[PDB]
């Protein structure tokens, strides 16, 4: 049913879809692959965010802590740590920086901040994730191998998480509203799930995107009317340099919306 309707959208793209939506008002779930390791790519970003969120809670003077790096630190995707390479950022710029523009660099530059890779893997265990895996830097995370277990999560562990820190409690309600408002300001998910919204709704989210076509939105959603929504939406293909597929994450959408 919502199964056919899943199975045939994956199968006309290519590929292999993963979903996880969670209503918290209702308390009600929809999976669909959801216990599926997929490749996170920069969807992981939002993890290291929170991170930093967190521990602005025990540490405030945190966010405000001046960075300053190198050329060596530079990437193809480095909008906004390019431009700043004279002068560095502070921590809550790179933050910025990483959610609302997925700067490469930015994202090195925090979980070398956090104390590496093994600090954003301890992170997701300390919120009771036991899925997610970091295993590499950017870029080298997005490689999306068919079955490769590193650098994945699954779509419910994933949306689980997600809810926790965006409307549940495991954040504050400063650093909560601080992280709904970086996703609320990301630039780089117009074509995805915010596409498959009702237009009035409010959309909050991170993208990810990688080798074998790989094509991934998480969001949560504020109905204006109704309860929020935390929406995950993974999708990876069957060819090594198939083009990404952003429809298909907004058919996807919309298809999961129209159940609700």
């Amino acid at each position: 049913s919502l199964d056919k309707q899943l199975a045939a959208l994956e199968h006309s793209a290519n590929g292999r879809l993963g979903i996880a939506m969670i209503n918290s008002g209702a308390g009600t779930k929809i999976l669909y692959r959801g216990a599926q390791r997929f490749p996170f790519c920069s969807t992981f970003k939002f993890m290291l965010a929170a991170a930093v969120l967190d521990q602005s809670q025990s540490q405030p003077n945190l966010l405000n802590k001046h960075i300053n790096y190198h050329e060596s630190d530079l990437l193809s995707y480095a909008p906004i740590t390019r431009k700043n390479l004279a002068c560095g950022m502070t921590v809550s710029e790179l933050c910025a920086a990483t959610i609302q523009y997925s700067d490469n660099t930015a994202a090195n530059l925090l979980i070398k901040e956090l104390g590496g890779l093994a600090a954003v893997n301890q992170f997701a265990r300390s919120i009771g994730d036991q899925m997610f895996r970091l295993d590499r830097w950017e870029p080298d995370l997005n490689t999306a191998l068919p079955n490769d277990p590193r650098d994945t999560t699954t779509p419910a562990a994933m949306a689980a998480s997600m809810n926790k820190l965006v409307l549940g409690d495991a954040l504050r309600p400063a650093q909560r509203s601080q992280l709904a408002a970086w996703l609320k300001g990301n630039t780089t998910g117009d074509a995805t799930i915010r596409a498959g919204a009702p237009t009035d709704w409010i959309v909050g989210d991170k993208t990810g995107s990688g080798d074998y076509g790989t094509t991934n939105d998480i969001a949560v959603l504020w109905p204006t009317k109704g309860a929020p929504i935390v929406l995950v939406v993974y999708f990876t293909q069957r060819e090594k340099d198939a083009k990404p597929r952003r429809d298909v994450l907004a058919s996807a959408t919309q298809i999961i919306l129209s159940q609700i």
